[PDB]
C-alpha cells in the first residue's frame, strides 16, 4: 500500500547516523545500518502486522511507514518500560507524547496505532502546507521528520533531520520503512 501521502520508495535516504548505530552495537552507519536494525525488530514487529495493515487501510497510510516509525520509536516494544519511553513522556509502540496528547488504547493495540498514525498524518499535512513547492514525496519525508521534532523544525529538505534525535530521524525511519516494505508490509 502506497497511501495518500506519497510513495516512500521514492524518498531518498542516508539512513542511520553513527549516533543511532552505536547504541545498537553496530560499527557502521547508513542505510545498511537502518536495515539491520529494522531486521532485528522484524520478528517483534510481525506480532502486530495485521493490525498495522488494518490501520494503514483505514487511514490510507503505508503500513511500512507505520512499521518504520515503530521500530525507531520503541523497537516494536522491546525498548519500552511497561508501555513507556522518552523519559516517561512517550506512550506505546509509536510513542505518542502524553504531554500534548491524551494517549488512548493498550500500548500495543489498534486504537493506539490509529492515534499515532493520525498524528503522523497531521505532521505530513503541516509540511504540505509549509512547503507547497515540494513534491509529495519530499513532503512525506518532512512529515516523518516532524513526527519527531515538530513541523517547526523542518526548514530545509536536505538537512531536515538536524535537530531531530540523533540528527537522523526521517532518514533512518525511511530506510526502516523501505525495508519493511520488502518484508510483507
Amino acid at each position: 500500500r502506497t497511501g495518500s501521502y506519497g510513495d516512500v520508495n521514492r524518498v531518498d535516504t542516508t539512513g542511520a547516523s553513527s549516533k543511532s548505530a552505536k547504541p545498537e552495537k553496530l560499527n557502521y552507519s547508513g542505510v545498511a545500518a537502518s536495515r539491520k536494525i529494522a531486521e532485528r525488530d522484524l520478528q517483534s514487529m510481525d506480532r502486530y502486522k495485521a493490525l498495522i495493515k488494518k490501520v494503514g487501510q483505514k487511514l490510507s497510510v503505508d503500513p511500512a511507514v507505520i512499521a518504520g516509525i515503530i521500530s525507531r520509536e520503541s523497537h516494536a516494544g522491546k525498548a519500552l518500560r511497561n508501555g513507556w519511553g522518552d523519559n516517561g513522556n512517550g506512550f506505546g509502540l509509536m510513542q505518542v507524547d502524553r504531554r500534548s496528547h491524551k494517549p488512548v488504547g493498550e500500548w500495543n493495540g489498534e486504537r493506539h496505532l490509529m492515534q499515532g498514525t493520525e498524528i503522523l498524518i497531521s505532521m505530513i499535512k503541516a509540511i504540505q502546507k509549509k512547503f507547497p513547492r515540494w513534491t509529495k514525496e519530499q513532503q512525506l519525508k518532512g512529515g516523518i521528520s516532524a513526527y519527531n521534532a515538530g513541523p517547526g523544525n523542518v526548514r530545509s529538505y536536505e538537512r531536515m533531520d538536524i535537530g531531530t534525535t540523533h540528527d537522523d530521524y526521517a532518514n533512518d525511519v525511511v530506510a526502516r520503512a523501505q525495508y519493511y516494505k520488502q518484508h510483507g508490509y
